[PDB]
């Protein structure tokens, strides 16, 4: 059967090349494989890859994008001009040089490097992994990626356009699980969008649910609203989404379990990464994937407040039984 060279058993041969740049990826880029900076922007630059991509310019007789192309890193002197892709040069400039060295394409190494990064923070689920995208694209067309001061109404209509449903929107913006900002606002560098940005868990969505008590930085930065305590940094997209009627019953109901979020998160990936693609003409490489370290939190209310300081905005289901903590507010370092 398919033992690679270096004693590993995997169901393809396609797959042996994908431990040597597993093992590059640990050791350089995710520095001893860590959950910090590097899985952060691989995250992003994720989406925005695989986000340029709309099925209503190519019905328009335009150029629609790619898709999970890898664009970003090809036709990077383009793409890393559009407002969302400030602060990447230095994370796409390493991908390249990974991706030349070992001779994938570049589509695939984003998709590997996500499921990788991922598999460093705890609480994470095993992304599928799928090679054999073609390393040629063309250049993203501008404008496909969501900002944070757009309307409720502009998100879902662009995440629509490219495929995702309200839920599967909601379900993919788990990886704010895992996130801080830094160009927003550059006072606060590296403010957490959770009390938790090492950990993938459901403490985003608990508390982005919280009312908006202080403003964490000397100003407010672009598309900033207040958070609910010292250090953490709220985005008025996500604050909106939380609570707009089309969204907030899905926000809901991800705020009680780790394990039913990771399962939508995963669902909502393996989408995300075949788009303009076949997924039947991929092979499946998924067994290179390694478990991540699970997390044994339970989700929590932080700092003492309680459910009267979450907005309620799901007005069918009431709000799921979380713990509580007996804290003073905690006051966020900036993310690692
Ligand atoms: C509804 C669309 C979304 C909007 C408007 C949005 C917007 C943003 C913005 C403005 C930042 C701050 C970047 C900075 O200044 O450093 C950010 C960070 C982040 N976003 Fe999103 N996001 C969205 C969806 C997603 C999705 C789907 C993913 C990927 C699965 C993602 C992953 C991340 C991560 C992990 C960070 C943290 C980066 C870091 O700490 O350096 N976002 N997002
Ligand atoms: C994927 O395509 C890119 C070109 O778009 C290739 O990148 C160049 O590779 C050469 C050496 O192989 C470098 O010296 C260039 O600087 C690279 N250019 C860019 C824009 O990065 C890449 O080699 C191709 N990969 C595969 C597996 O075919
Ligand atoms: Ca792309
Ligand atoms: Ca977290």
């Amino acid at each position: 059967s398919v033992t690679c060279p270096g004693g590993q058993s995997t169901s393809n041969s396609q797959c042996c090349v994908w431990f040597d740049v597993l093992d590059d990826l640990q050791t350089n880029f995710y520095q001893g494989s860590k959950c910090e900076s590097p899985v952060r922007k691989i995250l992003r630059i994720v989406f925005h890859d695989a986000i340029g991509f709309s099925p209503a310019l190519t019905a328009a007789g335009q150029f629609g994008g790619g898709g999970a192309d890898g664009s970003i890193i090809a036709h990077s002197n383009i793409e890393l001009a559009f407002p969302a892709n400030g602060g990447l040069t230095d994370t796409i400039e390493a991908l390249r040089a990974v991706g030349i060295n070992h001779g994938v394409s570049f589509g695939d190494l984003i998709q590997f490097a996500t499921a990788v990064g991922m598999s460093n923070c705890p609480g994470s689920p095993r992304l599928e992994f799928l090679t054999g995208r073609s390393n040629s694209s063309q250049p993203s067309p501008p404008s496909l990626i969501p900002g944070p001061g757009n309307t409720v109404t502009a998100i879902l209509d662009r995440m629509g356009d490219a495929g995702f449903s309200p839920d599967e929107v909601v379900d993919l913006l788990a990886a704010h699980s895992l996130a801080s900002q830094e160009g927003l606002n550059s006072a606060i560098f590296r403010s957490p969008l959770d009390s938790t940005p090492q950990v993938f868990d459901t403490q985003f969505y608990i508390e982005t649910l919280l009312k908006g008590t202080t403003q964490p930085g000397p100003s407010l930065g672009f598309a900033e609203e207040l958070s609910p305590f010292p250090g953490e940094f709220r985005m008025r997209s996500d604050a909106l989404l939380a609570r707009d009627s089309r969204t907030a019953c899905r926000w809901q109901s991800m705020t009680s379990s780790n394990e039913v979020m990771g399962q939508r998160y995963r669902a909502a990936m393996a989408k995300m990464s075949v788009l303009g693609f076949d997924r039947n003409a991929l092979t499946d490489c998924s067994d290179v994937i390694p478990s991540a370290v699970s997390n044994n939190a339970a989700p929590v209310i932080p700092g003492g407040l309680t459910v009267d300081d979450i907005e309620v905005s799901c007005p069918s289901e009431p709000f799921p039984e979380i713990a509580t903590a007996s804290g003073p507010l905690p006051s966020l370092a900036p993310a690692p």
